[PDB]
This record gives C-alpha cells, sequence and structure tokens, in this order.
C-alpha cells in the first residue's frame, strides 16, 4: 500500500493510493477493505488472484479519499479470506499501514466598524471579511455561515 501523492497535500486534494496483494503460490479469491481512520469500510469486496509468485501483485486501485482535518493521519489495507456478511468472519491474512501529514488550511479574519466608536445610542455596523490560507481549488466554492 502506497501513497501515490506529492509531498504538499493538504486538506483540498484527494489523495490517492495504491495497492496490491499477492500469495507465494496460490490462485484463492481473497478480500479486502481499507481503514482510513473513521473504521473499515462494511461492505468487503472481492480481490480475484491471479498473478502469483514474481508476478506483479493483483489491482486494488481507486482507492482515494480526501481528509477533513489536517495532522498526522494514517491509512490500513486490511484483508481477509471469508465474506463478512451477517455473522461468520474469517482471518486477518495481512494488514499494510501507511502514515502521512496532511497540512490544514487555516482562516484569518479582517473586521472594522463604520463609526469606530458607536455612539451611545446610534447604530453602529462591523464589517468583517475571511482571508483564505491557500487559494480554493479550481472549481470549488466555499461558503461560510458566520
Amino acid at each position: 500500500l502506497a501513497k501515490t501523492t506529492a509531498d504538499p497535500v493538504t486538506t483540498d486534494d484527494t489523495i490517492a493510493f495504491s495497492a496490491g496483494a499477492k500469495h507465494l503460490s496460490s490462485t484463492s479469491q481473497v478480500w479486502w477493505t481499507i481503514d482510513y481512520g473513521a473504521g473499515e469500510s462494511s461492505p468487503r469486496t472481492a480481490l480475484t488472484m491471479t498473478n502469483v509468485g514474481a508476478a506483479a501483485p493483483n489491482a486494488i486501485a481507486s482507492l482515494s479519499n480526501q481528509y477533513t482535518s489536517g495532522g498526522t493521519k494514517l491509512a490500513t489495507l486490511r484483508i481477509y479470506d471469508r465474506d463478512g456478511v451477517g455473522a461468520n468472519t474469517g482471518l486477518l491474512l495481512a494488514s499494510t499501514t501507511v502514515t502521512f501529514t496532511v497540512t490544514p488550511v487555516l482562516y484569518a479574519l479582517e473586521s472594522a466598524v463604520e463609526p469606530f466608536s458607536p455612539i451611545a445610542t446610534v447604530a453602529a455596523k462591523w464589517s468583517f471579511r475571511i482571508q483564505r490560507s491557500k487559494a480554493t481549488p479550481a472549481g470549488v466554492t466555499e461558503s461560510i455561515k458566520c
């Protein structure tokens, strides 16, 4: 399990992984789940094992996720040998874990008052403007309630 993205990954872009599973000499059907921190995916898929031994591992591509908050995030790929379904489960055949840092997007604020000193009875107006640490991605409009 590897992370196919450069260093500066933040909470702005969707992160993509590459995955592969193989046995020394076997062909049986083995299944997988991926966990990003919230929990394991509930419906276990079914990986068809055909490449064996020195051959490159099979493809579990299309693994991707965008993280809500920055920090030291991780991702674990677990491989099972039985359906999850209702009751039965098999065994943890193997598990892989990767860790990476996600930079957060911070917001500053600019403020002003139109009279700068509200008179003891008249109305006053506050004006604010929110400034983003980095530019919004090309196609996303951020709407903030305040």
